Parts: C-alpha cells; structure tokens; sequence
C-alpha cells in the first residue's frame, strides 16, 4: 500500500501469536514494543530521545507478520508509550520514503 | 525522489539561510530542530518522547526546505536528539510511506 503521513501510519502487527498495533516509523533504528514475553536469549539495552531513556531487552532473530509481510528481525520491548516498528523491519518489507 | 531505510534518511534542509542535517521521521507528528534562532513569537508546546513529555518552542508559518522542497509551516525548537522532520512537514511536501 501507500501510506498517507495526515495521520499516524499505524499498523496490524502478529508477533508470538498475538495482534498489536504499531507505528511505521522511519526514526526509529530498531523495533520497540510494549512488555511482551518473547523467544530466546535477549540482552539489556538503553534507548533514548527526547524526555529521556527507557530501558529495554533486545531479543534477536524474532519473527514477526507486519501488514502480511512476513520478516525476521531484532525487537527490543520495554516500557515505551508506543509500539515502533523501526527500520532494521521496514527495509525488510520493502518500505521506502517517497516524495 | 525514493528513499530506503537501510540507512538513517538523513537530508539536507534550509532554514534561516542555513543549511542542515535532519531526520526523516515518520513516527515525529511534529518538526523538532536543534536550538537556533528563528523570527517572531512562539508559543509553548508538550511532545511526548520515549522517556516522557517535554516543552519545547513553537513557530508558525517558518519557511523551511526539505531537500530542495520549498515549505512554510510548524517548527518546534527544543532538545531534540538530532534535527527531525516529522509528518506535518512531510505530508506538505508529499511525502508517503510505500511497500
Ligand atoms: N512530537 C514529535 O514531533 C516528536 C515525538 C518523539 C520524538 S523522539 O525524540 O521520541 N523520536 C525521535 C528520535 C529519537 C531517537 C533517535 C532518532 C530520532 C521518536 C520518534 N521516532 C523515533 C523515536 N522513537 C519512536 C517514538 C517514540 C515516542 C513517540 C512516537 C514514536 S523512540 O522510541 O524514541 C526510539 C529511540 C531510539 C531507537 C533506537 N535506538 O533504535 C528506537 C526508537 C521527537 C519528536
Ligand atoms: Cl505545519
């Protein structure tokens, strides 16, 4: 699809069997989402932005359905106020700027 | 022009006769620059990061280019952690998400 910026470019995501909506979200280097249990070894990180930093655990090699496209690519959760699908799965997609 | 995101989309632009580094960020409702003059009154606004809300300045009708793209609008002025061009702007010069 092409998606309009008048308003949040939000998303139906599927990731350990569950529906979630998230953001498409092109600043965002990596994926973030709300406390979820995930798959696997995972690692503590540090993100941050404007109003501060959060910390949360990067799980790797995770799969996840964005849109019907299916991807495989790092997820880091923690307390974020909202759901970030990031670049490192958005190129996976396919997903460019266009103007 | 077509722009992937295995790479951060970092763009030229040009404000008050400057030109700049800046982020495309769809998942930015708003434009946030680094701290710089900008002419005429602002007004007080609340944006919310990953770590919190935080008040920044506000300028209405501020001429701007994105990548060459001439533009008059919304800027916001305040800590941000890189200069971002977020939907406002993006939906004026035409900008859409595309897979
Ligand atoms: N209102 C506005 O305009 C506004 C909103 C919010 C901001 S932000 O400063 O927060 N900011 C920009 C940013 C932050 C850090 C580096 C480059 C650019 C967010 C917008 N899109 C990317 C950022 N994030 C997703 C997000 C957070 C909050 C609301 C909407 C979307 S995130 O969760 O900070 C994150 C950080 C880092 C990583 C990583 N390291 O992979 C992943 C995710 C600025 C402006
Ligand atoms: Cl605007």
């Amino acid at each position: 699809p092409q998606i309009t910026l008048w308003q949040r470019p939000l998303v139906t995501i599927k990731i350990g069997g569950q529906l979630k909506e998230a953001l498409l979200d092109t600043g965002a280097d990596d994926t973030v989402l709300e406390e979820m249990s995930l798959p696997g070894r995972w690692k503590p990180k540090m993100i941050g932005g404007v109003g501060g930093f959060i910390k949360v655990r990067q799980y790797d090699q995770i799969l996840i359905e964005i849109c019907g496209h299916k991807a495989i690519g790092t997820v880091l959760v923690g307390p974020t106020p909202v759901n970030i699908i990031g670049r490192n799965l958005l190129t996976q997609i396919g997903c460019t700027l266009n103007f």
